[PDB]
């Protein structure tokens, strides 16, 4: 009981790559697990730290931030990525 709060939006994007702007409510304890779509890799991020760059990444605290954006190469991808925050 205490899942983190998150939100996925079609943040800025491009033709060769797309981006997203996730928003958090009170996830003071960052521990989400983003799941790419086989191929989509992370290129850069800001407003937060991430662990990994392909497969299963997790957000991390670095002072204070609930909204972080990240890039995602597609070159033939599809469904956008998303951040997980559930308990169990």
């Amino acid at each position: 009981t205490g899942s983190c709060s998150v939100s996925a939006v079609r943040g800025e994007e491009w033709a060769d790559r797309f981006n997203v702007t996730y928003s958090v409510s009170g996830s003071s304890s960052w521990v989400v697990t983003l799941g790419l779509n086989g191929g989509q890799s992370v290129q850069s991020s800001w407003n937060a730290a991430l662990t990994g760059s392909s497969g299963t990444v997790t957000a991390r605290p670095n002072g204070s931030g609930n909204s972080f954006g990240v890039t995602f190469y597609k070159n033939g991808s599809s469904a956008t990525p998303g951040a997980t925050c559930a308990t169990g």
